[PDB]
């Protein structure tokens, strides 16, 4: 794998190794708010996190990754659009350069600064590598994030990124709660589409909150300080880790709301 967020190695080129890039159910997409239809028959999201159990934060060069013990049903995802239980295996975020870029979806054409992805796995398929193979394998709950107020939850997770500066670094990170991350509300759109990073299968439920987080300046400079590059190579800032907005082709976005 030599893929990345560069000119020479970005998602324009991603097709070349990855030729599902130009799939019929690509992520992320535009979400025209006008378009979506409210769906009756959605349940609320049930997100079930009082007994999760992070391990471990780790700079894999596209992102950082806060790891979960996914050994036993103890941080769950389901209702919603869900048939079934998802297993929280992973949270990590995109980011931009600027506050006015960084999300992967966007809203009526908006770029939010940044967009967490918490990463889960239907359990009927009994381990990741499985679930990634299955059109309803994964589920993942995307949440805005705009500038503004800091974000209290967040700053644990701020405050490590100086110890995984760089590819391949990881630091323990146990007791954090992710539901110190979450909004208010549990309002959402949902459509069937991909991982946003090579290599790019079709197999997730997307579950994007309406309502977004605030962090503040401070908390997402921090992000911008982390590096793509490992350990004495040549400094590249870990910035516009975002895939952009792919065709929705045949697919619906449906609300939880009115
Ligand atoms: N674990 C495995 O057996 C293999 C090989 O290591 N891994 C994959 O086939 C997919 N790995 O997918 C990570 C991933 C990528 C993107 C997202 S996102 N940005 O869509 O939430 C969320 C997880
Ligand atoms: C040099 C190079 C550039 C881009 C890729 S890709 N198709 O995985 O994004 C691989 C190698
Ligand atoms: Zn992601």
């Amino acid at each position: 794998h030599h893929w990345g967020y560069g000119k020479h190695n970005g998602p324009e080129h991603w097709h070349k190794d990855f030729p599902i890039a130009k799939g019929e159910r690509q992520s992320p997409v535009d979400i025209d708010t006008h378009t979506a239809k409210y769906d009756p028959s959605l349940k609320p999201l049930s997100v079930s996190y009082d007994q999760a159990t992070s391990l471990r934060i780790l700079n894999n060069g596209h992102a950082f990754n806060v790891e979960f013990d996914d050994s036993q049903d103890k941080a769950v995802l389901k209702g919603g659009p869900l048939d079934g239980t998802y297993r929280l295996i992973q949270f990590h975020f995109h980011w931009g350069s600027l506050d006015g870029q960084g999300s992967e979806h966007t809203v009526d054409k908006k770029k939010y600064a940044a967009e967490l992805h918490l990463v889960h796995w239907n359990t009927k398929y009994g381990d990741f590598g499985k679930a990634v193979q299955q059109p309803d394998g994964l589920a993942v709950l995307g949440i805005f994030l705009k500038v503004g107020s800091a974000k209290p939850g967040l700053q644990k997770v701020v405050d490590v990124l100086d110890s995984i500066k760089t590819k391949g670094k990881s630091a323990d990170f146990t007791n954090f709660d992710p539901r110190g991350l979450l909004p208010e509300s549990l309002d959402y759109w949902t459509y069937p589409g991909s991982l946003t990073t090579p290599p790019l299968l079709e197999c997730v439920t997307w579950i994007v909150l309406k309502e977004p987080i605030s962090v503040s300046s401070e908390q997402v400079l921090k992000f911008r300080k982390l590096n793509f590059n490992g350990e004495g190579e040549p400094e590249e800032l870990m910035v516009d880790n975002w895939r952009p907005a792919q065709p929705l082709k045949n697919r619906q976005i449906k609300a939880s709301f009115k």
